[PDB]
C-alpha cells in the first residue's frame, strides 16, 4: 500500500506501455526512463546551458572547436570510467549511424572528436553553430553508454546492457510488467533519496485508477506520447482519498491531428479534402467539454508565445458551410438519394488512428466521427498502441492521426526540422507540390542569425503548411503528475519528456 512504499522509498508508477529498447543513441525507448539512467554533458535549463558530465568547455575563436574538461569522478553503472575515451567513442557510435539524426542539425555538421587527455575531449564542427550546447543537452542522441556494452564498437545495431552514468540503474525488467530502476548507490551528483523507482504496465482507465487507488501503484505521469493514465474524475476520486495531489506542468505542446498529404490512395491526399475537414473540427467546444476545460484550445500549431514565433496565424475556424463547400467543389458531394458524399461511385471514407490508452484522444475521436458522419464522411477510428501510432507516422499508413508537438527545447526549430524527417512529421508533408522549395526554406530558416528574420522565415514556411491543411492545431497539452500527498521535489523541468525522480523525498 501507500504507506509501505513511504516506509520503503518506493515509488511505483502507472503506464500503459513498457519501456522499450533502452539503448538512448536511438529512439525507441521510454523517454523518462532513459533520463534517469543516462546523462548529457550539459543541461538545458530555464537558466541556459549548465554544467553536468563536463564541468566546463571552451568554445574556439571560430565557433568550429568545443573542448570540455569532463568530471573525473564518474563512473558507469558496470564500474568503468567516464573519461574523454568514452565520449568520444559514444559519438562516434552515434555519428557512425548519422542518418537517424539528421532531424538535429548539430549530427550534420559534426566533423570529428579527439581526446586531448584523459579528462578533455575535443569536439570539431564542420562550421560554427550557436545551438551545439542545446543539442547536446537533449535526452537522446548524445548521452552516455559503457563503451563495454557497444557491440564490437557499435551501438546503431543495439548494445549488451543499458550502462549510463545516471542517478538511477536499470534493474529487473519484466516484459510488459514492470521495470525496476533503482538507486545508483555510486552516483558522482545529487543521489537519489528514493531506493527504487518502478514502471509498471497496465491499461488506462479503470484498471489503472484501481490499481492506484489501493495504492499497488502510487504516481502517473503524462508519458513520453502525451498519455495519461488517469482521466479528470480518476484525477477528482484520487485527491479526494486524502493520499493523492496532482501537479499540472505550465501549457508545454500543441496537441494536433495530422492529415498525410502522401496518402495517394485517399481523399486527405486532395489539399481540397483537407481544406474542409480543416473547418470540421470545433476546437473551442472540445476544449470546453471534452476536455472539461483542462487544456486551453489552439489555434495554431505553435502558440504565439513560443519562441521565435511571435506571431498570430489563426489557422481555419469552425465552419460547416464553409466545409460543405470546399467537399462540394472537390467533386465530394451528397445527393437527393442521401446525406452520404460520394466521387466516382465511392463513399468518403478515411481512417482515423489514435493512442487506446488516452481516454482524451478516443473522446475526441468518437466526437469527430460523429461530427463527419453529419458531413457524409465515413470516419474508421482505430484505437492502437501509441508505438504502432509512431510506426504509422514513419511509414504513412494513416489518413488522420492524433499526435503532438515536442515541448519547450524543440519547438519551434526541431519540430519544424521534423516536417522533413523520416521519423517526424515527412510522411505527412510528402505529397506537398511545393515541398522541394518548403524543405528548402526549413534549412535557410536555422542559418538566420537575426532573431526577426529568422521568425519571419518560420512564418513563411508555416503559413504555406497551413495552406496545405497538414495539421489541424486542437488544445494546448501540460504535463500532468499524480503523486503521494507527502512526496515532496516534484517539478518539472523544460521537457515534457523527464521528472526528476533523484530529487524527489517523502514527507
Ligand atoms: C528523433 C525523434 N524525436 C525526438 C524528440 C521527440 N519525441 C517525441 C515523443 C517520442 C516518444 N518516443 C519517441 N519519441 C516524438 O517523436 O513525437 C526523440 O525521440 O528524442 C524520434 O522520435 O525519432
Ligand atoms: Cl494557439
Ligand atoms: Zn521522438
Amino acid at each position: 500500500g501507500l504507506e509501505e512504499k513511504k516506509e520503503n522509498k518506493q515509488l511505483t508508477y502507472t503506464t500503459v506501455k513498457d519501456i522499450g529498447d533502452m539503448n538512448p543513441h536511438v529512439y525507441g525507448g521510454s523517454m523518462s526512463a532513459e533520463s534517469m539512467i543516462y546523462e548529457p554533458l550539459v543541461r538545458n535549463t530555464k537558466d541556459g546551458i549548465k554544467p553536468l558530465l563536463a564541468k566546463k568547455w571552451d568554445v574556439s575563436e571560430d565557433g568550429k572547436t568545443y573542448t570540455f574538461h569532463l568530471r573525473d569522478d564518474v563512473k558507469f553503472h558496470d564500474g568503468t570510467p567516464f573519461d574523454a575515451d568514452a565520449v568520444k567513442k559514444n559519438i562516434d557510435a552515434v555519428q557512425e549511424n548519422k542518418k537517424l539524426h539528421s532531424w538535429l542539425k548539430i549530427s550534420t555538421l559534426i566533423d570529428n572528436v579527439k581526446v586531448k587527455d584523459k579528462y578533455t575531449v575535443e569536439l570539431n564542427l564542420k562550421e560554427a553553430y550557436q545551438p551545439a550546447l542545446a543539442e547536446l543537452a537533449m535526452p537522446r542522441p548524445y548521452v552516455f553508454v559503457s563503451p563495454k556494452d557497444f557491440k564490437n564498437g557499435t551501438t546503431k545495431d543495439g548494445v549488451k546492457k543499458f550502462d549510463g552514468t545516471g542517478p538511477f540503474k536499470l534493474g529487473e525488467h519484466k516484459k510488459d510488467e514492470s521495470a525496476d530502476f533503482n538507486k545508483n548507490d555510486q552516483y558522482w551528483g545529487e543521489k537519489s533519496k528514493l531506493n527504487k523507482v518502478q514502471a509498471k504496465v497496465m491499461p488506462a482507465g479503470e484498471t489503472a485508477f484501481l490499481s492506484m487507488k489501493k495504492g499497488e501503484t502510487n504516481f502517473a505521469f503524462t508519458d513520453d506520447r502525451g498519455t495519461d493514465s488517469l482521466d479528470k474524475d480518476s484525477l477528482k476520486q484520487l485527491k479526494d482519498t486524502g493520499d493523492y495531489q496532482v501537479k499540472r506542468s505550465q501549457p508545454m505542446n500543441t496537441k494536433m491531428l495530422v492529415v498525410n498529404s502522401g496518402k495517394k490512395d485517399n481523399a486527405v491526399s486532395d489539399k481540397t479534402v483537407r481544406q474542409a475537414i480543416g473547418h470540421m473540427v470545433n476546437r473551442d467546444k472540445i476544449a470546453k467539454e471534452i476536455l472539461d476545460g483542462q487544456e486551453k484550445p489552439a489555434t495554431q500549431l505553435f502558440a504565439k508565445n513560443v519562441t521565435d514565433i511571435n506571431f498570430d496565424m489563426p489557422t481555419r475556424k469552425y465552419d460547416l458551410k464553409k466545409a460543405e463547400s470546399l467537399l462540394d467543389e472537390a467533386g465530394w458531394k451528397k445527393g437527393k438519394d442521401s446525406d452520404v458524399r460520394q466521387k466516382d461511385g465511392k463513399n468518403l471514407e478515411m481512417a482515423m488512428y489514435y493512442d487506446k490508452g488516452s481516454s482524451s484522444q478516443k473522446e475526441q475521436a468518437e466526437y469527430l466521427q460523429a461530427e463527419f458522419k453529419k458531413m457524409g464522411i465515413k470516419l474508421n477510428i482505430n484505437g492502437e498502441t501509441s508505438d504502432k501510432i509512431a510506426e504509422r507516422r514513419t511509414s504513412g499508413d494513416y489518413d488522420l492521426m492524433f499526435n503532438q508537438t515536442w515541448g519547450l527545447l524543440y519547438d519551434p526549430q526541431s519540430t519544424i526540422a521534423a516536417f522533413k524527417a523520416k521519423n517526424g512529421y515527412e510522411s505527412a508533408t510528402s505529397g506537398i507540390e511545393n515541398k522541394d522549395k518548403i524543405y528548402n526554406s526549413i534549412d535557410d530558416a536555422f542559418k538566420i542569425q537575426n532573431g526577426k528574420e529568422r521568425s519571419d522565415a518560420y512564418k513563411n514556411i508555416l503559413k504555406q503548411i497551413d495552406d496545405e491543411g497538414i495539421f489541424i492545431p486542437i488544445s494546448h497539452g501540460s504535463m500532468t503528475v499524480v503523486a503521494p500527498k507527502d512526496l515532496e521535489k516534484v517539478s518539472f523541468t523544460q521537457s515534457q519528456y523527464e521528472l526528476p525522480f533523484n530529487e524527489m523525498q517523502y514527507k
